């Protein structure tokens, strides 16, 4: 449950940002639209990746 599948490493607890169930280190959070850095408010993923807020705030 616990478990980034980025770096195939397990999370910590109070560090990783949680995308609804799969949680992801706030270091391992990179968008999959334009592939930057992302740790936002709402957070945007689907089920088809992990995404920056401001790849849907441009489009
Ligand atoms: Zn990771
Ligand atoms: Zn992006």
């Amino acid at each position: 449950a616990e478990k980034c599948s980025a770096c195939g490493d397990s999370v910590y607890a109070a560090e990783k940002v949680i995308g609804a169930g799969k949680p992801w280190h706030k270091n391992c959070f990179r968008c999959a639209k334009c592939g930057k850095s992302l740790e936002s408010t709402t957070l945007t993923e689907k089920e088809g990746e992990i995404y920056c807020k401001g790849c849907y705030a441009k489009n």
